[PDB]
Parts: structure tokens; sequence; C-alpha cells
């Protein structure tokens, strides 16, 4: 996932600000913060505030960019394995001042704010609600970068995740989009992608994967030249990110030969399958049919551009997104062109879509059953 080439003649759309909450919540934000880029004067375009109980792992987290990040610790809350949300609630409150004071300065120019939290835990999970109130009462443009625990995480944990999802989904109107991350999915992906890899490389993989996923789209929307008036530039992007509800990012890279306008069903399926198999969490057609906003950017070389971006294509795409999200306000099928392209990736046609205003995924539903299975069986034994 190297962007050295693009970032050079490219540029970001929004200046994100990640508010870390808990071990995992800070692991991601920190990962997003420690991102060097070839952009114009700003190796580290992202800033973050790591808010978590004083632990040995948090006291371990390494930061590359000094000054763009600030660790905030909470005394007398070395919870640990306890994993009690309410506790994490008091902690954030008892230091509410010492925190916001750091948010009022570290984010004096952040177009958006990603409340990165690891659902299921106790610290982050608990403060996740008090953190939203803070950024809300102080009029900010924030979103929710949450992660869905896996089954092996045991009962208790799952109960915590579910507890907040419900609270969130019912107050989603009070803030931006919710970039849900399915740890179960990513975990199951890392096994396929790298079958030989060891379990000690997971987190790194995911964090570095979630960071690039979020960063890649932010870079694409404002690093290429449009082929027409239909745009999905920084301005439009900012919209999809401020719309309440879950957000699903999709990506698909194909070759010019593979892509056939005469026989679209061939690749359309892939795009339709790649759109269902989100980058961070799986989503079915049913859930997409209730999306408020959509967008699909196509990036390719200057030569394959004029040839590919014909009348038929543009429509075939307009129809694709159409059947996928019939109730979307507007379907900006904005095709872009990249001049500074490598002849190696010359015959490549990349896709980038962003579906917002989506309902809760099927995963959260499963996490409700896995908790039910346990509780029920725990009594079927009595
Ligand atoms: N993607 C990712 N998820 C994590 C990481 N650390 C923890 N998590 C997830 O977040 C959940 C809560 O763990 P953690 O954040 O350490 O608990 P907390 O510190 O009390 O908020 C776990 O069940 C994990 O699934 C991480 O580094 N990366």
């Amino acid at each position: 996932g190297n962007f050295s080439e693009i970032e050079s003649q490219g540029n970001i759309s929004l200046k994100f600000g990640f508010l870390g909450l808990g071990m995992g919540g800070c692991a991601i934000a920190a990962e997003c913060a420690n991102k060097e880029t070839q952009i114009k004067n700003n190796k580290y375009p992202y800033r973050a505030i790591l808010v978590n109980t004083n632990s040995q792992d948090f006291n371990k987290i390494e930061i590359k960019n000094t000054g763009n990040v600030r660790k905030i610790q909470l005394e007398g809350y070395e919870q640990g394995a306890a994993r009690n949300p309410q506790v994490g609630e008091e902690a954030f409150v008892k230091h509410e001042t010492k925190i916001f004071e750091a948010v009022k300065q570290e984010f004096e120019d952040r177009d958006f704010i990603w409340i990165t939290c690891g659902l299921g835990g106790g610290t982050g999970t608990g403060a996740l609600l008090k953190a939203i109130e803070m950024l809300y009462e102080h009029d900010y443009n924030f979103g929710l970068l949450l992660t869905l625990p896996r089954d092996a995480e045991a009962l208790k944990v799952l109960e915590n995740a579910t507890s907040r999802i419900r609270s969130i989904a019912m107050n989603q109107e009070a803030f931006g989009s919710i970039v849900l991350i399915d740890n179960a999915k990513l975990y199951r992906k890392f096994e396929e992608e790298n079958p030989s890899a060891l379990a000690n490389e997971y987190t790194s993989y995911s964090n570095k994967y979630i960071a690039d996923a979020l960063h890649e789209i932010n870079l694409v929307t404002s690093s290429f030249t449009p082929f027409s008036d239909t745009h999905f530039d920084a301005s439009e992007f900012a919209q999809v990110i401020n719309t309440p509800g879950v957000l699903s990012l999709a990506k698909l890279e194909l070759k010019s030969n593979q892509l056939d306008t005469e026989n679209p069903l061939g690749y359309l399926t892939q795009l339709g399958n790649a759109l269902e198999k989100g980058v961070l969490y799986d989503t079915e057609r049913e859930e997409l049919e209730s999306a408020k906003k959509s967008a699909l950017s196509i990036v390719t070389s200057p030569l394959r551009a004029g040839r590919l971006y014909n009348f038929s294509f543009l429509n075939q795409m307009e129809n694709f997104l159409k059947e996928r999200t019939p109730y979307v306000d507007e379907r900006p099928i904005a095709p872009y062109v990249n001049k500074h392209t490598t002849k190696k990736e010359e015959d490549i046609v990349k896709f980038y879509s962003v579906v917002a205003g989506l309902p809760l995924p099927k995963r959260v539903s499963d996490i409700i059953d896995e908790i039910t299975r346990i509780k029920e069986e725990r009594e079927q034994a009595n």
C-alpha cells in the first residue's frame, strides 16, 4: 500500500483529526497519525489525541510524528482486564477538562474528527458516549471510527460492543458518519491474504490497513483530474462524511482487457461484489438499498481514459450505482484521469466508492445472537 508516487503530484481533501479512545482506539488513530506522505509540505497531514488509561501498552505505543500527537493519561483508572464501560465513563468525565483543553488546541484546523474507538472494551467503550457529547456541545465535525470485536473475545466483551452500537445507532443524527470496522472480517482476510503469516503481525496489518483505507479515499478525491463536470472532489467528499449513519468504502482494481463495455455483466458483477465486500466490513445489497448518498470515482491512465470513458460506460455505471442505491440523493459518477501514471499500471482501471447513511451491518446482528446463544445455554445447563 505505497502512495509515494501519487501523493507527490497529489493532495488530501480533508485534514482529519483522530481522537483515540482506549488501547485499540489509540492504536488506530496513532497509526493514522504516524503517516508520512510525499504531499506538498506536510509529511504528517494527520494529527491525533491519544486518550487512554495509563497502561504498559499505551506507555509503549510508538509515535513517529512529534507534535502532531499528544497522549492523555487518566490516573486511578488502570482498569485492565476488568473491562467495565461505566468506569471508562467516569474516567473521561473526571478529566473532561484536561482533555478538551488538548482538543481545543491540537485540532485548531481539522476539517473532520474521527473518534477512533475499539468497541467491546471498557475504557474507550465507556467514554465513547461522553466523547461524542464533548465534540457535539463544542460544535465540531466529527465521525465515528469504531471496530466490531470478534467472537473469541468472549461474552462480556461482545456485550459491551452491543451496548454502545445501540446507543450510537439511535443518536447517529447528532453527528457525522460511522466508519465501522469488522475485526472479524479483516482477521479472516489476513488469513487468506497471508496464510503463512503469524498471529503477531495481525494488529499491525489491520491498523496499517485501516489507516491506508481511510487515507486512500481522502487522497483520491483530490489528487486526480476530472474527465468531465461530474465531480467527487473534496467538497463533495466532505458531504458523504458528515451524513449520519454507517459508511462503507469499496475498492476494485481491474485491467483494461478485463473491463468490457459490450459485456458489462462480467466486470459489473465484480464491482457489485467488491461493493458488497466492503474494505472494512461486509454489507449486503439490502442494506445498500437504504443509502442516502453514493459516489463512484474511476481512475486510469490518460490513454485508456478517452477510450474507456465513452458514452456507454458512463451510463452503465450510472445504472450500476442506480440499482444499488435507488434512493441516493445524487449519484455522482465522477471519472478522473491520472497523467503521472506508471506504464506498468497503464492498463489498470481503479474504482473508488463511498456509500453513507447506511443502517447497521449484519455483523452487529450476529454479535447479538452469539450473546444470546451463551446466555440461553448458560441456563439450559441449570
Ligand atoms: N483493529 C484493531 N482492533 C483492536 C486493537 N486493540 C484492540 N482492538 C479491539 O478493540 C476491542 C477492545 O480492546 P481495547 O481497545 O484494548 O480495550 P480498551 O482499552 O478498554 O478500550 C478488542 O475486543 C479488539 O477487538 C488494535 O490494535 N487494532
